[PDB]
Formats: C-alpha cells, sequence, structure tokens
C-alpha cells in the first residue's frame, strides 16, 4: 500500500491548435501541489503561463498552506508562438500521500510533433 509515483500521478497531454492541455489522474489517498506544476519547452518559450483548474486549500506539513489537488488536476498551456515544428515539452510536478509522506519533484518529457493525445514513455 504505497504506489510508485508513476501510478499515483498520471498525466495525459491533449495537444490542440490553441495549446497543450494536461490532465493528471490522481490516485485515491494522494494529492498534488498546484504551485509545483510547471511546463518548459525545447525550443524554449513556445508556451505561455498555465491556466489551472479549481483546487482546494490545505494546511500541509511540508510546505504550509497550499492549493492542492485530489482526484485530478487540469492545466492548460496557451501557445505563445506559432508552432509548426516538433518540439519537446518537459512537465514538472510534485505530489504526496495522505498518510504523510511526499514524493520528490518529477520531470516527464513529451516529444510532440502534432495534435492529439500523448502519454509518458517510460
Ligand atoms: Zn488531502
Ligand atoms: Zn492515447
Ligand atoms: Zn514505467
Amino acid at each position: 500500500d504505497l504506489l510508485p509515483p508513476e501510478k499515483a500521478f498520471v498525466p495525459e497531454l491533449a495537444v490542440a491548435d490553441d495549446g497543450v492541455n494536461v490532465r493528471f489522474r490522481i490516485a485515491d489517498g494522494y494529492y498534488m501541489y498546484q504551485a509545483k506544476i510547471v511546463g518548459k519547452t525545447d525550443p524554449a518559450d513556445l508556451l505561455g503561463q498555465p491556466s489551472f483548474s479549481k483546487g482546494e486549500e490545505k494546511e500541509d506539513e511540508f510546505f504550509g498552506r497550499q492549493t492542492v489537488y485530489h482526484h485530478e488536476a487540469q492545466v492548460a498551456f496557451p501557445y505563445a508562438k506559432a508552432v509548426g515544428e516538433p518540439y519537446k515539452l518537459v512537465l514538472t510536478y510534485q505530489g504526496c500521500a495522505e498518510v504523510g509522506v511526499c514524493y520528490p519533484p518529477v520531470d516527464t518529457e513529451f516529444d510532440i510533433s502534432g495534435n492529439g493525445t500523448y502519454h509518458p514513455q517510460t
């Protein structure tokens, strides 16, 4: 009874014309820090600042008061550049278990070449 992070926090990428939408599926008994969800691209700066779905507020033993996510987290990155070429998206996030321990920040890389849904490769 303690999931590998690969199973506690599962992101799915929806690449469309307006930008990249990320949905995290979050296993029962785990939660995610809104403030630790970050997106970077190579080439850099194709994406603007993320829009976040509504979360909850929690007094946390690690980072104090925080907006967190149970069950799911939704994050939409708008396009800041015209993108016609493939690029890499590096997603950073961090979640915890309700039992009272936290996973380290995790970086997950997506190789994007056009529209559709993308899954993690490892
Ligand atoms: Zn909680
Ligand atoms: Zn798929
Ligand atoms: Zn794996």
